[PDB]
């Protein structure tokens, strides 16, 4: 079970939660503080007292002072005026990642929500009842979190085998009563980040782990192409260069090569160059290199810094996730806290910054596979691992053009989190953009399990062109077998797409992370 | 019938072709000129002299010479190794428009292809089989061709009700015999720029009704608003700046609010404001304005700019539509003619030009919506257009958010044609990536709808809250009725998603611009 | 003096050797450690033994071995033929940090570098002579750091009064005798990350005084248009949302406004609409805002967002300034390390977050210039701050579109980090264009500056026009002086160019932050 505590909810607490259907459970404590929280605050409403929200209008209309004895309406009204999504759908993670992550928020206490809000979201989480949201609307998450929050109140929609729903009936058939809003309920469930943090969770988890995808087909390439092992030297980063994440990747290639009798150490190296050199020659030719290409040599810093962008990301989404990004904000003792938690600004930058972090990783798969399909490039392989009569038959050459074509594609995704534009009678003067951001990172991550899925091809294929098996390490052979059980080796030329695409699926299922933990004692970073 | 005769086919007709199901037809004509250029082709190839693609491999495998005796596996090795395409698979209208793009380049008699594969082409477009086309792979467009060329050989597959089925089958249960490429056959079918211009056809041609949907509403919204006439008089075009879509749109601005009650002459403003100032003032304050916001004044400069590069990139289009856009070339009597017509530069420029220009045009789309909502800025409307009790009701005021968001997330699409990343040993060093700069601007058409959308029931609503029906113009009142035939006035506050899905699938449809042909004499250039 | 010894090196250490000139020395235990390892490496090398830039060629032509009686000709080909560098000149405190970057690199002791190479280096900095450094060419930085290198041996250009300066006359004139690069020194010279690093040290340092003086500027503009201070209450971030950035703003904003008079509380707000309201009926409007816009209540999440930005960076940098950012490696003991340090994905990736961040800076100030010229927006001011008649005068007006028009620009600064280009035969198959990375963050916060100029313009103006000077806090009524003392009030129109230059001059030398630290007890984070 997973505790949404509004304390100690992890990014792959989230996932969990969202990919995998795990039980979630608001603790005991959640539930006392937020009805503590809840009583004190009605006591305050009661009075009449100016509240935004709850006793006003919203964003600029806040000048005007509403009744108590509106209280549902106010309440109502903004939730159904605001379900003003538009755009796709988000998939049933997405949508549970989002509902999470509110309730997380919600869990905190101080929105000053009564219990059933939070035991009615959990409900949904754990009867699979999912809101139908689509994916345009917030300016960083208004939208978004009203087409939840509709679902609440029995309106809107819900998600069922990907269409949409009306709530009303799914709940009638489910014997579920809808609930509701009361004093600034309707306003808690859709004021804060829980779509860019929800959305930004599950990119972020998927992103570390395809970091770790990039870095075990790395070394299996690096492997079939006999490359040295002296770029990961721990000295070399340890020592001369503590970036954690550099330190982080050169571990885990370190780990998933050992055992390899096709890997070349230095030492042996330079004496094989050394053996190669005559003696009364000033300057003389040799085909060995003793450092390879930048893409096979420059992994530690680059999906180091990866991993560096992707640690912060996630220890920014940590903060946030526990957080009361809600507004007003109640505190026992103190006046109604009237803020902006509800700014996605950290988190948008967060976002930005992992689609930028992740348009190099493709951009690092995709020379490594230019690396491989060149035969002036490629270590004793044929023109684009044609195994036949190459001309007749173009083998790679083809499966090139979608990997070096997404790359160019990311490149033209631009940051979301500095676009703001002034909105709601200059009321809103100043957003984040967070959850375009959000799903910026997320189009990245997805066309780079493509590009990846053409390397993965590429390198089993490079391995019985070769015929290196017998010389892969113990986790090279677990990644090759993993690739083979889904495509066989090239003989050939033949339709492509299907390939890729069965690949890059098992790509965004970890599948050959999988693979490694499974057929290996290797405990990847 | 659309005459498909590599020389006069036009954007519009590539439209009623994908889009209507227009029946295509290829002249008596092309087919001469095409079986005459094969005849002389097969003669020369016959000598197993060197020919590209013909009787040698393809790319940088190029040095790879190939015996005639292997005509037919050279080029469908080629057709399969090179359906690598991933991503979403392009709708059945996209999926025509690209065939029907190579089918008029083919037409056009310098590819030396028999006539049964123009004659094959043409029978899938009026049969009604759609080849499943993947989106990503062009680097401007081996990929997606490649994949239509799959389906003429039995093979790839087909789309049926969105769904991709295997060619063999549904050929099959045709009752039609797939073909078997022969000498430059497959070459010539993916070799080309039909991706990017047959997808760029039908984004500019909805371009250009999306300008006039927005002169329409920009319109209505005037005469809401009571604005002045004088930005739009001919003189301030027709004379002072002649930009050619500067002059269309105010030509188009002047006949859509002709017999309108509302707007107001300079000669009335100026004479009003005359009688509101008085003698002994050197400098005195007035609630009169001369002249209205940029938002509602510069729109024949604005819109304009945007018709300019969309009759720029029409006019590319139609040229590369009629233009031999494949390699190696046929023209009788003289060698063949070895050169790169299937580079898409001219397309890939004309694409991102176009995506810039629709972001203005949204631009400016919004801040007109956001000049209604704001009650300091529109003239006489309460804020955000509440009809009732504002605060307790917020209106439209929710509805702006996913407006201003589209706005924020088409600026972060960049430019595609600059991208170029080397491939295939270099062979192909520099590419256009001109398919990906097409389904740029198809994402912001697509996002400018909906933008347009809230604009469109933000105008209806600012006309009844006025109560100034009776005083709009014939064509002010057609547009108003036409959305009220979809979405009602909004009393109290209510989910607003559907009422906008509504409108801007209606905008996508040309809804409006044909509520103005049918209800009114007007004539919109 | 700063201590250079790779390992403790900081931002603000580099900023004191570049802009303030400190002096520089390399502690005996560095000389010692680079003396040992240059001793043991001399013993490598002189056996003819393969090595990396040392016994080979460079970059792709690593396949050419180069004998040891070459030792002197093989460092100087490499200085000469790259020092390519074109376009502008860095300033004198930019070539000195990168100058200093460089040396602490070598300090750490890796690079078998004999230490008069160190002593030199140190030399140059201490007597003042600054290598004329072009800012393009670095890939990510051989170009620029050749240029640097190439003044060791007397050859290239040394910078005076912005304009170069042949090295051998410069050095002849202060009597000093070039040195001749031995085995690998050339090499260890030109081969890191010293230019991104150098100039983004600089540029990080900076940024978070910007941030600080940005905050300065914000509390003024709240006092003055009298705002509220709940949003700055330490429970809404200590406790309710911890971003580290966000409490340190929140936590600056609560000193800056510390005895106001200006400032109103929340309880205030409520209670003067508690009182304003008459509970007649339902529904009732006020004039009273308990809450202010985005622009004065999200400073916190905003300017806390770009301080944790900020903070990354600056930790990156110091990472990389102690590190052995440079190839091949020397480790006692082992092996030579044949890897990338130099690669400078790190900072590239840091630097790129950076002017991300320091965009949104710019444009959170100039929707707060917009703010209080707006008179619907800032509460009483008169229109555009105009003191006299309106109209005949217009004030601020113009002052507020350079602000606008560079927050548009910095918006056109896109990420160079992941625009890596292959070259050199592919070997440099994937690059950081870091250096691209940070002069773009040096930019925006150039940029920042202006619009920050405009903003205590108009700060001082509402002041002056509100007569609420008496009503300042201490750190406010610093502030306005400082201002005061470099442009007077603006009564009638005037000129207004110099004035903002003057302003944003005083800025860029953080004028501002040392107005609060001399005239108040307030200690900033
Ligand atoms: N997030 C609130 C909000 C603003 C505007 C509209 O239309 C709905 C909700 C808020 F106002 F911004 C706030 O909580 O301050
Ligand atoms: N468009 C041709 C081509 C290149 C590479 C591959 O793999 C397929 C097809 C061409 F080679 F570029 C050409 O026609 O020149
Ligand atoms: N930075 C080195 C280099 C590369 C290319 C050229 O032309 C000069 C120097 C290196 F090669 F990258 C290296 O491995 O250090």
């Amino acid at each position: 079970p997973v505790s949404v505590d509004g304390e100690t909810l992890t990014v792959e607490a989230v996932r969990r939660v969202a990919e995998e259907r795990a039980t979630v459970d608001v603790p005991a404590e959640s539930i006392a503080k937020a009805q503590k929280s809840r009583e004190i605050f009605e006591g305050i409403a009661e009075q009449n007292i100016p509240i935004y929200g709850v006793t006003t209008g919203y964003g600029e209309m806040i000048y005007m002072q509403v009744d108590k004895s509106k209280e549902v309406e106010l309440q109502t009204n903004l939730v159904r005026s605001h379900s003003a999504g538009v755009g796709p759908l988000f998939a049933e993670d997405e949508a549970r990642a989002i509902v999470a992550a509110r309730l997380n928020t919600l869990a905190k206490g101080h929105s000053a929500v009564r219990p059933i809000i939070l035991e009615r979201l959990a409900q949904y989480l754990n009867e699979g009842i999912t809101p139908a949201i689509p994916e345009i609307g917030s300016l960083g998450d208004l939208a978004p979190l009203s087409h939840v929050a509709s679902t609440l109140i029995g309106e809107g929609y819900v998600l069922r085998d990907g269409r949409p729903v009306e709530t009303a009936q799914v709940l009638a058939e489910r014997g579920i009563e809808p609930l509701e809003l009361r004093f600034k309920e309707g306003l808690a469930l859709i004021n804060g980040t829980s779509g860019m943090t929800g959305l930004g969770s599950l990119v972020v988890g998927r992103a570390l782990e395809q970091a770790q995808q990039a870095e075990i087909v790395t070394a299996l390439l690096i492997e079939a192409v006999r490359g040295s092992t002296s770029p990961f030297l721990a000295e070399g980063h340890d020592i001369a260069r503590p970036h954690e994440g550099q330190i982080d990747t050169a571990a885990n290639m370190r780990a998933l090569m050992r055992g390899s009798g096709l890997t070349v150490e230095h030492a042996d190296l330079r004496r094989e160059l050394q053996k190669d050199k005559e003696a009364g020659k000033d300057v003389q030719r040799s085909e060995i290199y003793l450092q390879k290409a930048y893409s096979l040599r420059a992994i530690p810093q680059v999906v180091g810094a990866v991993r560096d962008t992707l640690y912060h990301a996630r220890h920014k989404l940590r903060i946030e996730l526990n957080s009361a990004n809600d507004n007003p904000l109640f505190f026992e003792g103190k006046e109604i806290f009237h803020g902006a938690n509800f700014h996605g600004q950290p988190i948008a930058f967060a976002m930005d910054f992992v689609t930028i972090a992740l348009t190099q990783l493709g951009v690092l798969a995709e020379r490594q596979i230019n690396r491989v399909l060149n035969r002036h490039l490629s270590y004793g392989l044929p023109e684009f691992l044609v195994s036949g009569d190459p001309g007749l038959h173009s083998g790679f050459a083809g499966a090139q053009y979608p990997a070096t074509a997404l790359v160019a594609e990311n490149r033209t995704i631009g940051p979301a989190s500095t676009q703001s534009v002034p909105s709601n009678g200059d009321n809103q003067d100043v957003v984040s953009m967070g959850l375009i951001s959000a799903r910026n990172a997320r189009r990245v991550l997805s066309n780079n399990n493509k590009i990846l899925a053409v390397e993965y091809l590429a390198a089993a294929q490079a391995v019985d062109i070769s015929g290196r098996f017998d010389g892969l390490s113990p986790a090279a052979k677990a990644t090759y077998e993993a690739v083979r059980r889904l495509v066989p080796t090239l003989g050939v030329d033949r339709y492509m797409a299907d390939d890729i695409e069965l690949v890059a699926d098992a790509l965004s299922r970890g599948e050959f992370l999988r693979a490694i933990a499974r057929e290996t004692d290797i405990q990847l970073r």
